[PDB]
């Protein structure tokens, strides 16, 4: 689990959104596994606006942050799970690193701020849903 809190927005994995996130929906895209809902309080996360390919991610199944190299956002085939059938997920970045299903939501950050959140993984990989192209999170 986990979210990004920027301005009056809450960014979560769409598969982990609550009934309240849907009532307060701003934008969602199943093909990206993202959902953004509105908040009453102002958030303090800064979103990165960059092309960094190295950063640090939080892994809740190890209670540890790991430095990683990751691929640029792209269309990647993601195996079936209890939340989606097998499909291509867009804006996805992959890295070699530990991840378990409950690690979705962990932040990936670079020197510029938040890059994205854990969204896919397995077999020694970890995938992150990019948020750096969502310029409107800033206004
Ligand atoms: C860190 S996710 C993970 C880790 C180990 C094994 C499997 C996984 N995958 C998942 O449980 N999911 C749930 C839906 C998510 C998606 N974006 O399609 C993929
Ligand atoms: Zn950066």
């Amino acid at each position: 689990s986990g979210a990004i809190y920027v301005g009056n927005y809450r960014v979560v994995n769409r598969h982990l959104a609550t009934h309240n996130d849907w009532a307060n929906l701003v934008w969602e895209d199943s093909s990206r596994d993202l959902l953004v809902s509105s908040t009453t309080a102002q958030g303090c996360d800064t979103i990165a606006r960059c092309d960094c390919q190295t950063g640090v991610y939080y892994c809740s199944s190890r209670r540890k942050h790991y430095p990683v190299s990751f691929s640029k956002p792209s269309l990647i085939f993601v195996e079936a799970s209890e939340y989606y059938p097998a499909r291509y997920q867009s804006h996805l970045m992959l890295a070699v690193g530990h991840s378990e299903p409950g690690d979705c939501g962990g932040i990936l950050r670079c020197q510029h701020g938040v890059v994205g959140i854990v969204s896919t993984g397995g077999n020694g990989l970890v995938g992150f849903a990019d948020v750096r192209d969502l310029l409107w999170l800033d206004e």
